[PDB]
């Protein structure tokens, strides 16, 4: 069988990429260091129910160049979907995002050039953006204005990306992620907020179409091209194997949509993402109203 | 007076800034790793030329983040001009990235009035339309240095929208002169001479490479730390530039226009030397100034003839030739 590392598979996306890929018979490597960012006790539950045969989980720090150059050795990968990272995009502990995001990364890339990783897929995000103001946001538009650190540090594992797979051959592809929701969500984003205060006192995707959408991009292998120039081509191609996309659901939903939802199941900015949604066929068909359910189900069920 | 950190301090640039601050009557804090990259007697060497009052040495890695929070504390700069970088994978990281944002975390704390950041020419990657400018997509990078420079360039404007702190960054080409660098320019050429090994030419010698005298560089860089960029609601990126901003950002191509070839700089040491280069002929470029030109009234004035005469008047009195 294929061997696959997800990284940061005790968080929302890798637990479900992890759990999706171990479903379709590959062998999966997990790791992630179960940092306190948000409740770790949500972490280890994502954790253990991977608990398959073919899944291997080690605790290991992406900044751990020791550690990571021994893992990527070792296991001889044959592709690695990489979603560890500091998220927020909100200023306070700039050092988190340095460590995951920049020395992190660096790690990823020298493993895939020292094994010759086949694919390396990553998390990008749409901060890199930034400051542009023609929608819908575009892989052809150029991204060299961010407003956070977060966005700074995304749009650096592009460059870095790019630089490996132009000296390596290594195929990189880049995600531009939007909002993600769904049952084993992030405690920190709103739905989640929302619900908890609710209880107590925008571009949105179903997770199960963002699964989808990546376990689709894994297969399909950006190929060198050796006619690319930068005067008539993109900052998301290259003569490299090198590619970037957005990754989304572009409909028309503003914030209340989800607010309005959430009521009706407790009882009480646009992006252009057609040229991935063409790349893999596929395009998120999950409304609204069974999404937010399908959360509300797991929240209660989880929490009570 | 006004204090500056000089970083990279005992390097060529670094050194030069410096000293020319110091000259000028300014107080200087420069800081440097000592690393043996190249040979730190060298770097040791520029170090004893910094002895001014008005001068303080710290040794201490751009990656150390206690002891870099410790300097901007204590020091209290109004400005920074940041050269030290590794120019081992590794190595970039921790000083091109980490070390950056030490850098900027130091600014932003301590309110740093000016920040002037190395960045390369090294940025424009794949580009093929010369010449190369600002306005220029730098998306491409073919080097994990080169991606490093970017980097730094998108974290100064993240840190200038955020935090109002002014930033600046000079994308160098090549650099030559007095104290330089063993591995590049002239420098490079000489030991190569001097030790009898080949010199690798390319495209017969008529390769333009873009070549500054280190006094033309140290009036631009001096003159430009002087100059605040200041944040304009008008600015969109629609309209705009990867090297300018509404934030208080700006980055500028710095280098030297003249169409002297590289053929140029070899026969002129020959000369100098009194000795013919060996050379490997390998089988079978352009940078606008126009924006540093507009902002600081300074052009090149250094001639090729007298930077050669210049740089091997301080090779043969430093290595006793
Ligand atoms: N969920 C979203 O809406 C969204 C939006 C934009 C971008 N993204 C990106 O997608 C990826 C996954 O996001 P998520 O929502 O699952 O976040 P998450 O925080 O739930 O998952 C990330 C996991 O990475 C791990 N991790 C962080 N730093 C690490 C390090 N230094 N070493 C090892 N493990 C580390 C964390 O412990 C966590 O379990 C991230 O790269 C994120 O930037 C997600
Ligand atoms: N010389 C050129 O032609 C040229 C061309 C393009 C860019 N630059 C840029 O200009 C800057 C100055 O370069 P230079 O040519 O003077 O090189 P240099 O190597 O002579 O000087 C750099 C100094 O930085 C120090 N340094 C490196 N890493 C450090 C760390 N982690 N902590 C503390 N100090 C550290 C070194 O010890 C060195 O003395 C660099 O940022 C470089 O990328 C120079
Ligand atoms: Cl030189």
């Amino acid at each position: 069988a294929m061997k696959f590392l997800v990284t940061g598979a005790a968080g929302f996306i890798g637990f479900h990429i992890a759990q999706r890929l171990l479903n379709e018979g590959h062998n999966v490597v997990g790791i992630d260091n179960m940092n306190d960012y948000y409740d770790v006790s949500l972490k280890q539950a994502r954790l253990d129910r991977l608990a398959y045969p073919a899944f291997h989980f080690q605790q290991l720090d992406l900044a751990d160049r020791e550690g990571m150059a021994k893992l990527f050795a070792t296991e001889q990968f044959d592709r690695v979907i990489h979603l560890a990272a500091q998220a927020g995009v909100r200023l306070e502990n700039p050092y988190a995002y340095a460590d995951a995001n920049l020395m992190g990364y660096l790690n990823i890339l020298e493993g895939c050039r020292h094994t010759k990783v086949k694919h390396l897929v990553y998390a990008s995000s749409s901060s890199v953006y930034g400051l542009n103001r023609k929608m819908p946001f575009s892989t052809e538009d150029s991204v060299d204005h961010p407003v956070s650190l977060y966005a700074a540090t995304k749009k650096a594992n592009e460059l870095m990306a790019h630089t490996y797979s132009h000296l390596y051959g290594i195929p990189t592809t880049g995600l531009r992620f939007f909002t993600v929701y769904g049952p084993w969500g992030r405690p920190d984003m709103a739905l989640f907020k929302f619900t908890k205060a609710m209880l107590e006192g925008r571009d949105f995707t179903y997770i199960d179409d963002i699964v989808e959408a990546v376990v689709r991009v894994l297969d399909v292998i950006p190929q060198a091209n050796a006619d690319w120039t930068v005067e008539s081509g993109s900052p998301a191609t290259s003569s490299a194997p090198y590619r970037v996309y957005n990754i989304g659901n572009s409909s028309p939903v503003e914030l209340m949509d989800y607010i309005t939802a959430l009521e009706e199941a407790l009882g009480m900015t646009s992006a252009d993402t057609q040229p991935l949604y063409d790349l893999v066929g596929f395009k998120p068909q999950t409304s609204v109203k069974d999404g937010v359910k399908n959360f509300v189900d797991w929240y209660k069920d989880y929490y009570q």
